[PDB]
DNA sequence: AAAAAGACTT
DNA sequence: GGAAAAATTTTT
DNA sequence: AAAAATTTTTCCAAGTCTTTTT
């Protein structure tokens, strides 16, 4: 069937749904304590760990293999959070983490993973079926006249916080989410889901100005987690489509804004000059609008509006470049951003002004935050904020590079390479880095030995063709010529294969320290891709896989070859 | 405001 | 998501 | 048959910006 929601009339502003029914959240599987033969030791002598404490102790044991279990903060926060979940006949004995021996616990769990990957196609087939009966009853909710998929219906198990970067809270206990934390949400006329026996959910909500099915407040940050619908849904995809159409609207008056923020660098007020320089950073330098965040509750990271002075060092000349601003900081997810950038005359001079009589630990743009900057953007264009730039600059770069890369001649596998090269450019601009695949970049030697082997399979068809001509000369007939054809069409089938292997080795080695994912899904207007595919006859499945085709179902169907962002 | 929350987005 | 599992599928 | 190199899931947060509260 497949419901073409994009053909429907836009859902009237404010209300998200008229009717919402769902089976609720699936809870994390109960804890199975340790057997008799898996003993825990403290101060060398055996210790009986109560169910509560035993669990918190496993979470650490299973991580013993990682290098972070040796960091101060990790161990400090851990031990503190373990103390709470301990009995007094245990809070009296265990004074420190350092005297606790998890070695045996840690060993059993590495054995479980082994004994698991050695199962029978009877057990493995049963689990893979019991896992399918859960996805049917719990993974589909009903939102207005339709059956749509839920994204992550399984509530996350309790464990230990790690987070990304050097985070202050690493090692803390993530408590087990009970029904009494869950806030259900659904329509008044919908069958309310039944809670686990002998429990009550925190609240049965009916707020129809939201898209969520369930919410709870996790304890590490005190942030609210949600169980929202699958990206393939209407509610998620109309939002997605809107986000693109909003960045597409930015396109028709982008140069207008670029005229203004240019001369704004020459205004009376520092506040307007700051706002404009920051806007330059977000525009031409694809920075995020860096909100302020609670220090000692998150990893010290930034974005443009939050950039401290210590994140830049002013250089007049370097490598033959004029007015270079050296960026050096940890962006989102503690991912470094280093950029030597030649800026215009006023901008370099404006930055010196913004850094005068200031200490390294102070802001660059004081008198600025995301709030001021975004209030301006709104006035500049109906519905514009500072993230829309990243959507424009990323999307439009794909469209441009696909134009400047794709040649009509190329066979399908080299066009895929051209597309990926386009994607790659966006990725480097949006700084979606990657740590090289776990020493496995010797898979290149194991791909080169396959290419060098094909150079033989072809080299032999070349010397086969050279001898076919040496027989076609002496005694020329329609039996020798039609063989010099079968040896020519043979050089070709191998030539097209070598291309397919070499082009695929380039694609792989260029995308070594880059990440296309976050842009593939989150930043590029899927229609830009779809058009490119319809044009050169590249079957979509070569670019977007099934969950992607499904998420992007709206683009595929509602976009021709002629489409232009 | 403008902090502190909430709901989306990356 | 992006690296790690885990389930595959390719190589040897 | 079994090492090996792949494809695909599973594990687990950190931003942006709107709406409340204070
Ligand atoms: C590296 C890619 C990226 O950081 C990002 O910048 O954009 C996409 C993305 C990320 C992370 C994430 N998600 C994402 O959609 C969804 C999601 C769910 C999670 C659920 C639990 C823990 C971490 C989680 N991280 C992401």
């Amino acid at each position: 069937q497949k419901w073409k929601w994009w053909e429907e009339e836009r859902y009237p502003e404010g209300i998200k749904w008229k009717f919402l029914e769902h089976k609720g959240p699936v809870f994390a599987p109960p804890y199975e304590p340790l057997p008799e033969n898996v003993k825990f030791y403290y101060d060398g002598k055996v210790m009986k760990l109560s169910p509560k404490a035993e669990e918190v102790a496993t979470f650490f044991a299973k991580m013993l293999d990682h290098e972070y279990t040796t960091k101060e903060i990790f161990r400090k926060n851990f031990f503190k959070d373990w103390r709470k979940e301990m009995t007094n006949e245990e809070k009296n004995i265990i004074t420190n983490l350092s005297k606790c021996d998890f070695t045996q616990m840690s060993q059993y769990f590495k054995a479980q993973t082994e004994a698991r990957k050695q199962m029978s196609k009877e057990e493995k087939l049963k689990i893979k079926e019991e896992n399918e009966k859960l996805l049917k009853e719990y993974g589909f909710c009903i939102m207005d006249n339709h059956k749509e998929r839920i994204a992550n219906f399984k509530i996350e198990p309790p464990g230990l916080f790690r987070g990304r970067g050097n985070h202050p809270k690493m090692g803390m206990l993530k408590r087990r989410i009970m029904p009494e934390d869950i806030i259900i949400n659904c329509s008044k006329d919908a069958k309310v889901p039944s809670p686990p026996p002998g429990h009550k959910w925190k609240e049965v909500r009916h707020d129809n100005k939201v898209t969520w099915l369930v919410s709870w407040t996790e304890n590490i940050q005190g942030s609210i987690k949600y169980i929202m619908l699958n990206p393939s849904s209407r509610i998620k995809g109309e939002k997605d489509w809107q986000k693109y159409e909003t960045a597409r609207r930015l396109k028709k008056c982008v140069d207008k804004i670029r005229n203004q923020y240019r001369e704004d660098w020459k205004s009376k007020e520092m506040k307007v000059r700051q706002r404009a320089v920051a806007l330059y950073f977000i525009d031409k330098l694809a920075l995020r609008a860096g909100n302020e965040k609670e220090e000692g509750e998150t990893a010290d990271t930034v974005g443009c509006c939050s950039l401290r002075v210590e994140h830049i060092n002013l250089h007049p000349e370097l490598d033959g470049q004029e007015y270079v601003v050296e960026f050096d900081f940890l962006g989102k997810d503690s991912i470094r951003y280093y950029n030597k950038v030649p800026v215009e005359k006023r901008v370099f001079k404006n930055l010196q002004l913004f850094m005068e009589n200031k200490q390294p630990e102070d802001d660059l743009f004081d008198r600025l935050n995301t709030g001021i900057l975004n209030k301006h953007l709104q006035d500049l264009m109906e519905g514009l904020t500072a993230k829309v730039f990243r959507t424009y600059n990323a999307s439009i770069t794909l469209q441009q590079q696909l134009k400047e890369l794709t040649a009509p001649d190329e066979n399908i596998p080299a066009k895929i390479l051209s597309y990926n090269r386009a994607n790659r450019a966006v990725a480097i601009l949006c700084n979606h880095q990657r740590a090289p695949p776990k020493t496995f970049e010797k898979s290149m030697m194991n791909l080169q030995t396959k290419i060098d082997a094909k150079k033989e399979q072809l080299a032999d068809a070349r010397r086969d063709l050279k001898s076919a001509k040496a027989d076609a000369k002496v005694m020329k007939d329609a039996k020798t010529k039609k063989v010099v054809e079968s040896k020519k069409k043979a050089v070709q089938r191998l030539e097209e294969q070598l291309m397919k292997l070499e082009v695929q080795a380039t694609d792989r080695e260029e995308n070594k320290q880059i990440a296309l994912g976050t842009s593939k899904l989150n930043y590029l207007d899927p229609r830009i891709t779809v058009a490119w595919c319809k044009k050169w006859g590249v079957p979509i499945e070569k670019i977007y896989n099934k969950t992607q085709r499904e998420k992007f179902a709206w683009a595929i169907d509602m976009a021709d070859e002629d489409y232009e962002f």
